[PDB]
């Protein structure tokens, strides 16, 4: 019922993104927390390889499969490929993907 110390530190890396907020306190995360179902959205699916959302994420973290951060990265930063993949380059999801590429970025170094 425990959090490793790796846990600890994957879902403070996972909130700090969550919960970023522009300057007049838009939570950029919204859009990607979680993707609508096949059945509400095939073009997605059919149009990028491996689809990927915040929740599903979240369930790897809670659950067990990180084994440093850079793990949890990767699955971050191809989500917001996929985001700016599918979505054009001057859309509003598409610039929130860039934007939260920074901050994950930029929590990372602060380890
Ligand atoms: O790449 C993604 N693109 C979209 N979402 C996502 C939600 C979580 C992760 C990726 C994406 C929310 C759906 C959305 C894109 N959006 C779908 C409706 C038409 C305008 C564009």
């Amino acid at each position: 019922k425990y959090m490793t110390p790796m846990q600890q530190k994957l879902n403070e890396v996972y909130e700090a993104v969550k919960n970023y907020t522009d300057k007049r306190g838009r939570r950029l995360s919204a859009i990607f927390l979680r993707l609508p179902s096949r059945s509400e959205l095939p073009d997605y699916y059919l149009t990028i390889k491996k689809p990927m959302d915040m929740e599903k994420i979240r369930s790897h973290m809670m659950a067990n499969k990180y084994q440093d951060i850079d793990s949890m990265v990767e699955d971050f930063v191809m989500m917001f490929n996929n985001a700016c993949t599918y979505n054009e380059p001057e859309s509003l999801i598409y610039k929130d993907a860039l934007v939260l590429h920074k901050v994950l970025l930029e929590t990372r170094r602060d380890l």
